[PDB]
């Protein structure tokens, strides 16, 4: 439970296991509840009301750690204020050949090209149904569940893949994410283009609206950090035109920022962690401005401290997520981020997280 011991423990495990093996093991341990339950108790300062729900704290686990919905309860126990699973594809698929995940310890970064390895909708559906009422109580308790939807590699109709995801997992989710920003599926990111995006999201929203009221999720779009100014303007325009409920900003980057030191920096894939942090923050800042602060943003990318979280909140994020920091600092990082965030909010005169959202734009 000690942040300092994990930040001896983690260096040792990483020296024993390749990152995918470590990941699979972490999912197993988490799902089994082997893990101190977090000591940090959330104060009222951290509560956020957005997307039609209460979040007891603004720090969630990003998509990709629990791709198949196996460790949801263990993740709440870790102290996350909300959990997002996925991406899930309609049919099962294996993803790319291994190795497909790489550590850049000198950069506190990871590169991955998993390629949407997924148990598929049916498996995940039954897995979530088995704990559906437990989740209903968690959500009511301020601990919401998100489901992130992807598309199969060999799919002929991308929009239909997402539509299927809405119909099958929408009823089980507090929010859905249309993931159009994975760098690891050919042609996927072009769905971020204005015409493709409008057509895709119109279909997604129609399917969502066709679900019964108590089973009707918010719909968010998750975007890349690598968008042109034109891409961002167009996404903002479509989001407001269609009434999209929120944005997740951002996925991993295909860029390789000057200064990366890791030996594996030239591996193909999406880069996450520290080198992504400010690129993500600036994308949040831009999208918040383009949407006039009217569209909830979940900020993601390189968060490993309370300062990192608050910078994204002040840039316009209502909630934040992290993943990569977990691989370097381990479970203690969740409470660390929350404790540091609370201290910083007090220091800077905010009554709570809600007061800080978008604060940079009012200065
Ligand atoms: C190993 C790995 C797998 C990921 N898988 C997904 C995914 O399946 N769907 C998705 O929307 N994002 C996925 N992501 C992106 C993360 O959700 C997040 O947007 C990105 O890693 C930036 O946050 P971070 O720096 O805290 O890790 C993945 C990231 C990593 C490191
Ligand atoms: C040890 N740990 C944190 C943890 C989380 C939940 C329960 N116990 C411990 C963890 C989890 C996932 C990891 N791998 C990855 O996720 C990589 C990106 C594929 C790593 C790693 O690569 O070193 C370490
Ligand atoms: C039929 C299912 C095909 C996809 C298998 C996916 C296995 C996922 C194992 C845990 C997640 N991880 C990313 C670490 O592989
Ligand atoms: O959305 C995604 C998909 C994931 C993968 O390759 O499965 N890799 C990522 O970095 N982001």
């Amino acid at each position: 439970g000690d942040e300092r011991f994990y930040a001896h423990l983690m260096p040792t495990l990483q020296g024993l296991l390749d990152p995918e093996s470590a990941h699979r093991l972490a999912v197993r341990f988490t799902s089994l509840g082997l893990l101190p339950r977090a000591r940090f108790q959330d104060s009222d300062m951290l509560e956020v009301r957005v997307l039609g729900h209460k979040f007891r704290n603004p720090v969630g686990i990003a998509a990709g750690f629990d791709k198949h919905g196996e460790a949801v309860d263990g993740l709440y126990k870790m102290g996350f204020g909300f959990v997002e699973i996925g991406s899930v594809t309609p049919k099962p698929q294996e993803g790319n050949p291994r190795p497909r995940v790489f550590r850049l310890p000198e950069d506190q970064a990871v590169i991955n090209r998993y390629g949407f390895n997924s148990h598929g909708l049916s498996v995940v559906e039954h897995r979530l149904r088995a704990r559906q009422q437990k989740q209903a109580k968690l959500t009511e308790d301020g601990l919401p569940l998100g489901v992130n939807l992807g598309k199969n590699k060999t799919s002929v109709d991308a929009a239909e893949d997402y539509a299927e995801g809405v119909r099958v997992l929408g009823p089980l989710a507090d929010y859905l994410v249309v993931n159009v920003s994975s760098p690891n599926t050919a042609g996927l990111r072009s769905l971020q283009g204005k015409a493709e995006l409008r057509r895709l999201l119109t279909k997604v929203l129609q399917e969502r609206d066709g679900l019964r009221r108590v089973h009707r999720p918010a719909v968010l779009v998750k975007i890349a950090p690598d968008l042109t100014s034109q891409d961002k303007e167009d996404i903002a325009s479509v989001v407001k035109e269609l009434g999209i409920d929120g944005l997740i900003v951002t996925n991993t980057t295909v860029s390789r920022p000057a200064g990366l030191q890791g030996a594996l920096r030239s591996e193909t894939g999406g880069l996450s962690g520290k080198p992504l942090r400010d690129l993500s923050t600036q994308t949040i800042r831009e999208m918040y401005a383009l949407t006039q602060g009217r569209v909830p943003i979940i900020g993601v990318g390189g968060v490993s401290s309370g300062q990192d979280a608050l910078e994204k909140i002040r840039a316009g994020a209502s909630l934040v997520q992290l993943y990569t920091a977990l691989t370097f600092w381990g479970p203690p990082v969740v409470g660390k981020v929350k404790r540091e965030l609370e201290a910083l909010l007090k220091e800077q005169g905010f009554g709570g997280v809600t007061d800080a959202i978008g604060a940079d734009h009012r200065r």
